[PDB]
Parts: C-alpha cells; structure tokens; sequence
C-alpha cells in the first residue's frame, strides 16, 4: 500500500511531503530529512514561492546519492495567470528551472480559476475560464513527456466530468481537500468509477493556517482511534486517507513529524473504527473565498464546488 496506480501507469507514492507555508529558509532541510526517511513524493507549486530551494534539496539528495531522479515523484501546479494555451508550457518551464529538472512527474492546472498572465488576484484582473484550452496545452506537455502525468486540483465532480468528456489524455490526478473533516466521498466515487486518482491536501485539516478553522486533529473520533491503536492523531487521520485508496500530502518541516506521518503503512483501522468516522462533522475549510465574487464566474461557494 505504499503506492496507487495512475491511469498513466505511474506508480505515485501514497505519501508526499507539502511544501505549502514551508519557508525558502526551512524547506531545503525538510525535503532532504523527508527524503533520507523514506518519502518518495514531493508536492510544490509556483505560487508556494519555495521552488528554487526545493531544487537545491534535491540536487543535494541526488549529488550525496541518497536517491536517483527516477525514485522520486514530484508534483507542481500551473497558476491561475498561466491558464492561456501559449502561456502554459512557460509555466512548466519555470518551474522545471527553479527545481533543477528535466520532468515533472504530475503538473496540475491549481485552480478552474484564470487572471490576466502576471497580474494578481483581484476582481479587475478575473477572466473567464477555457479550461479545454488550457488542458489542451496541458496535453502537448504530457506528449513531448515534460510532465509525465497531467491533472487538476480543486474541481467538482462535475467540473472534472466536463473535462474528461472533451480530454485526448485523461486528469491523472484531481487534488482536492480531502480529511476525516471533509470526506469528498461523492468525488471519492467519481474518481474511482473514472480511474482518476484523489490525492488528499489538507490532510491534517491545515492546522498551522490561522484563517482557515482546522481541528480535525482534536476531534473526539480521531483523538479516540489513535489512543485505542497506540498511534498519534495525525498518523489516524492519514490512515484513514490511505485506506479509502488516496494519497495524502502532509506538511511538515520537523524532521520528527516528518518521520511520523510517513509511518502509515504497516498498522491498518479495523472496519469497527473506520464506521466511526461518519460520526464526525463534516465542513469545508479551503472555501475557495478568494475567487467566489461578484464579477467571478463563481458567484457563489456552490458555483464553484458545483453543490459539494
Ligand atoms: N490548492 C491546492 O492544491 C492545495 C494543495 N495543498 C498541498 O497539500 C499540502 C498539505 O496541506 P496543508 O494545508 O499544508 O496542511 P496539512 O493538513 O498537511 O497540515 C500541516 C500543518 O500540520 C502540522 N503537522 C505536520 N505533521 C504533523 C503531525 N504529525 N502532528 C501534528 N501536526 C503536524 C504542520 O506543522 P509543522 O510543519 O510544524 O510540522 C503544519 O502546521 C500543502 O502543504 C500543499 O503541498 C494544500 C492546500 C491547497
């Protein structure tokens, strides 16, 4: 259970270290200790501003010889100013810079949300999506094998439906928050019955983002779980994910937690403790605040998340 299969044929190691919040200053040392400890699945993006010192942490890594390019899945995101079919594979570009590489493993389009190429998120800037488009050039990137598998992150069932119908090669992966917190079954089921891969951000519920109101960790069930299996809360919460056939892609730059959260995998929640988990409230915590609007074509929170 260390790895799910991509409809690709890649094989994505089911824990990847978030580097989210994790600062050009720490996140070097992170990569490196999540590395040496095991992890075989780095998740970056753009607009995380932390690229350029990933890279030196993994060209670190491979220079020591502690891995090979080949043993490690890296992950980046196309942001929402990049989504013009001409601007994408500078996007790519970019990034494959900063990171010192000559693929990606998975590229994902960040949001179905496009602003004006360099410009920043504000209602001025807002242009309406052509998501087949971009995922068009997401396609010739996937072809010439920069980025060995394509997907998307934070689309709806629907969404992602509408995508598939019209796509030449299929989302390999839709990233999505996905916790004991917000469970994503509907889209759990789409992916599945689709062969798209769910891989879970937020797998902890972000606990360490203030405007986000995080407290999966703390919840009643979990708290329950980890003393009943002598396991830590997090370790459930990450369990639980790997067992309803997700990734999961924990933040952390303590080499301690790091170690932790990739200690998933040789214990299992017996069928008894996993019937407990719809006991647990279910809510939202990455809204999507920033492009529901007025003059966005996502008027409301359900526009955008399409009901869910
Ligand atoms: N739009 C998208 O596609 C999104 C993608 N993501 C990706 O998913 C990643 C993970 O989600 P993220 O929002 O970062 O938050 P997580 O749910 O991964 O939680 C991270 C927080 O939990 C702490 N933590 C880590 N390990 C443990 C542990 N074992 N016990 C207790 N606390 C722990 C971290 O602190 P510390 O560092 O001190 O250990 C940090 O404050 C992101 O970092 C990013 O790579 C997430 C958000 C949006």
């Amino acid at each position: 259970a260390r790895h799910f299969v991509l409809n690709t044929g890649a094989k994505i190691p089911s824990v990847g270290l978030g580097t989210w919040q994790s600062d050009p200053g720490v996140v070097g040392d992170a990569v490196y200790a999540a590395v040496k400890a095991g992890y075989r699945h780095i998740d970056c993006a753009r607009v995380y501003g932390n690229e350029k010192e990933i890279g030196l942490a993994l060209k670190k890594l491979f220079e020591e010889g502690v891995v090979k390019r080949e043993d490690l899945f890296i992950t980046s995101k196309l942001w929402n100013d990049h989504h013009a079919p001409e601007d994408v594979p500078e996007a790519l570009n970019e990034s494959l810079k900063d990171l010192q590489l000559d693929y990606l493993d998975l590229y994902l389009i960040h949001w179905p949300f496009r602003v004006k190429k360099g410009t920043n998120t504000s209602p001025e800037n807002f242009i309406t999506p052509d998501i087949p488009a971009t995922w068009g050039a997401m396609e010739k990137l996937y072809d010439a094998g920069k980025a060995r598998a394509i997907g998307v992150s934070n689309f709806s069932s629907k969404k992602l439906g509408d995508l598939l119908a019209v796509a030449r090669v299929p989302p390999a992966v839709d990233q999505v928050e996905c916790h004991p917190g917000w469970q994503q079954t509907k889209l759990h089921n789409f992916c599945q019955s689709t062969g798209v891969h769910l891989s879970a951000y937020s797998p902890l519920g972000s606990p360490g983002t203030t405007w986000m109101n995080g407290n999966v960790l703390k919840e009643p069930v979990i708290i329950s779980i980890a003393e009943k299996l002598g396991k830590t809360p997090a370790q459930v919460a990450l369990r639980w994910n790997i067992q309803m056939g997700h990734s999961v892609l924990p933040k952390s730059t303590n080499e301690e937690r790091i170690k932790q959260n990739l200690d998933v995998y040789d214990w299992s929640i017996p069928d008894d403790l996993l019937a407990k988990f719809s006991e647990i409230k279910q809510a939202r915590l990455l809204r999507g605040n920033f492009i529901v609007n007025p003059q966005s074509v996502y008027k409301t929170h359900e526009e955008l998340w399409d009901g869910e």
